[PDB]
């Protein structure tokens, strides 16, 4: 097993106000 | 195992007003 | 296991206003 | 176990009015 | 276990209005 | 003429992450 | 003419991200 | 004409991150 | 014409990061 | 034209790591 660049933004990101996870093992994500 | 770069911003980010987690094992994410 | 770069800004952050985390254990993360 | 640069800002960084936290192991964060 | 530069900053920050963290085992951290 | 509250919150609001306007005359709201 | 009480909470507000405006005569509200 | 109380805030607010105005009159406002 | 508490606060504020304006007549207002 | 307690804060605040600003004619407000 080998994780890399789960999430990539290969440009600018305006703005965030929700969630960006990699990686989750649980869960219970509101978003 | 061998985790790395699980989130990458190649370019500038704005701002940020939620929540960037790179790995959680837990849950209860609000956003 | 080998965590490395969990989070990664190639370039500038204008702000944050939220919660930039690496690697969590446990939850309860509000945003 | 290994852990090294779990956040990394490879530029500037204008401010910061939240939290930055490379690792955690409780919870109850609120941003 | 060996942790190492948890949380990095390669570049200048502007200020700082929240909380940096390398790392923690309780919580309750209120940004 | 006579106006009064126009936005009403009878109980707690959680969050606000747009954009709450009471009145308006001009345009170009993005949410 | 007579505005009052345009945006009212009645009960606590947990956080605001966005913009909250009583009244606006322009435009150009980004949320 | 005669404003009052246009943005009202009847119990506690928990935290500010964005902006709160009670009247504006140019525009170009970003939360 | 006659501006009154443009912005009310009635109960305590726990914190503020971002820009409480009560009144503008310019622009280019960022949170 | 009789401008009078703008901003109002009732209670107490906590904090302050903002702006906060009564009555501003240009521009240019950075949170």
């Amino acid at each position: 097993v080998h994780h890399q660049k789960l999430v990539f933004f290969a440009e600018d990101v305006g703005s965030n106000k929700g969630a960006i996870i990699g990686l989750m093992v649980g869960g219970v994500v509101i978003a």
